[PDB]
């Protein structure tokens, strides 16, 4: 276990600083040159690492990142650098004879069969899905569009099946980790990342650490009830924030409001977050009102979170950030009016660096597993 | 450094779950039989540990536990078990000639001079107080009752003056750790402890770690907005929890509504929190209304915190715990109504085991330093 951390800490460095020397790794990782020698030599003998100084070897090593969303599975074969080999997306019908679990395995098998020739060593699967997720054990408790899913052993069934580690994460936590490693929150101690998407929620980084990291519970603010009379949520409650502020719910609402309007510009195109944001940025009062509304709800909850966590940055990750110039000040205003001035004083509401499209976040699951060394040791089996 | 972590882990499992043999510790603390003999022996030598299995030897190992409050200082001499040896309190006037740091040091000096024959080995001094605290450097940045406190190096100075380690912490943080160690939350790796007195605060442990351990910030629930039409808070915003749940506001409101409700039992006695709670339990409509009122406000925040943190235990530390039969069900019901079913399902809202009068909390600071092995390393110094 001590071995596990050390290897990962040294891999991290090679990854981040390579070309880098054995001598340098020694001081930076605070580890005896002898330990560094040992760790590095295992890495060389596995082709996890190459010489020139030390550097990572990424081509020979692949992973699958899956993403699941409403009626769709995305699959991507990628290098450990995260470079894409092949990408597919497929129908995942919402209702079917077969359990979702199988249908999933089925899609994966088809992928390997199809692109079997592009495959180098498969190291792991990174999965990113909506729902209520035990990322420790890879259990999907409940999830949004496939009503059929209850305590689904996604992680275990897939490890059993592929013989490879399965890293499963919620979309939001995955994204938070991506922004932490590669994004807008690198080397930040205290961040709250809010995501307004098909999901509503947040990841938190406190004292430099991802809250709940590698535990079986997540930050689950999207399921704090805001309407005691609202629509049923897949969590098993009703009126959850996600019910009101998810992108899909905003758009259902806009549609209903649009139906009573004959004045709105949103009548010009099919209704999409993009047209929503486009219209609001022009001063369409309906569109603006809608975005303002979401602002108020998210602001409110974010304000509570500010009082508890005292973050340095707030990252909004969302299609609505197209309308940053309406959305962000509303969030800002809530936080200023609703959190301790001393905590709320010099807080920037800023957008996320990434838009989290496709399977891009999977890289954060893998690098994370390399860095904490868990995947690393599994790899050093050979 | 590397030796520390283990030594702390080792003392920890001997402390709670002793007597326990070498080999039983080998598997529990995950260190080789050879490493488990080494650490224990040093412990047998310095007498930190005794044989029978291995028991903690504590009677002849003292620390000074300090508590600063409104114009007052509590000093108490304690067993490493936390067993009281002697306990005194002094005047600490809000304004004086000799700076506060002096008068404090001066007080401690006098304590030792006084209780000399009862002293054994002084291991450390634990200090507990309100204010903003550099828990790391023992710097008191600011603190409520002594406006003259700015950047006070309480830690540095007392160590320099006494030569013993000096652990400083905020009331609520110390209390939160004290309930997890000796109190109502023993066993939980995850706890929200809400404190409702003249101030509203909270401590949160997730994964056996104090939230904000790595900074000077507090879980400032007191300032979360519970009422967008409420009254101004000293923070500047409106409708802060504290505005309504602080014992003071509660009595303020009771006083207001009592003034018209000449049915209130609350007319026979002067208006104390206790008479209020006594009357709520006797089913007085106003008292019960007011207590319920406070409950639903706190309940709402706690619902959000549950979704944030997923604790196993919620502890209320308050005079209002006298109304637990009323306050707690209302809080429980909020959580159940408002938070993620998975998280709301088996959660206990129970009362804090201690009221944190005096110094029963310092104890946690020392125990912690004994468990991370920092004090332990110091104590194997000689
Ligand atoms: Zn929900
Ligand atoms: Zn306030």
């Amino acid at each position: 276990q001590i071995k596990q951390t050390n290897a990962g800490a040294v891999y991290r460095l090679i990854d981040q600083l390579g070309p880098v020397s054995r001598i340098d790794l020694s001081r930076l990782a605070q580890l005896a040159p002898a330990s560094i020698t040992k760790i590095v030599h295992e890495m060389l003998e596995a082709h996890l690492v190459q010489e020139l100084g030390l550097v990572v070897e990424t081509e020979a090593w692949h992973y699958l990142s899956l993403r699941i969303s409403r009626g769709e599975i995305f699959l991507a074969l990628r290098d450990l650098s995260s470079k894409l080999v092949v990408e597919e997306s497929q129908e995942l019908a919402l209702k079917d004879d077969l359990p979702l679990l199988d249908r999933i395995i089925s899609h994966i098998d088809q992928f390997f069969i199809r692109h079997q020739k592009k495959l180098e060593r498969l190291t792991s699967i990174a999965i990113t899905l909506p729902g209520i997720i035990d990322t420790e054990n890879g259990i999907v408790h409940r999830m949004p569009f496939y009503e059929d899913v209850k305590e689904m052993p996604l992680g275990e069934a897939l490890e059993q099946h592929t013989g490879v580690p399965v890293y499963i994460q919620h979309d939001i936590s995955a994204w938070t980790m991506a922004e932490a490693l590669f994004g807008a929150s690198r080397g930040a101690r205290d961040v709250i990342q809010v995501v307004i998407d098909h999901n509503v929620g947040a990841g938190v980084i406190t004292d430099g650490h991802l809250l709940h990291a590698g535990s079986s519970s997540l930050v689950e603010i999207g399921h704090t009830q805001v309407d005691p009379y609202g629509k049923r949520c897949y969590c098993g409650n009703h009126g959850c924030l996600e019910t009101i502020a998810s992108v899909d719910s905003i758009l259902e609402l806009a549609q209903l409001r649009l139906n009573q309007s004959m004045s709105s510009m949103l009548h010009g195109q099919p209704l999409t977050v993009d047209s929503l944001c486009q219209a609001a940025l022009r001063g369409d009062l309906l569109a603006k009102d809608i975005i303002t509304g979401v602002g108020a709800h998210v602001g409110r909850i974010l304000a509570i979170m500010v009082n508890l966590f005292n973050p340095q940055k707030i990252l909004i990750g969302s299609p609505l950030s197209k309308a940053a110039d309406i959305l962000f000040p509303v969030i800002s205003d809530s936080i200023r009016q609703q959190a301790l001035p001393a905590y709320s004083q010099h807080i920037s509401v800023e957008s996320t660096q990434f838009s989290n499209q496709g399977t891009m976040a999977g890289a954060a699951l893998v690098k994370d597993a390399m860095y904490n060394g868990s995947l690393l040791i599994r790899l050093l089996q050979g």
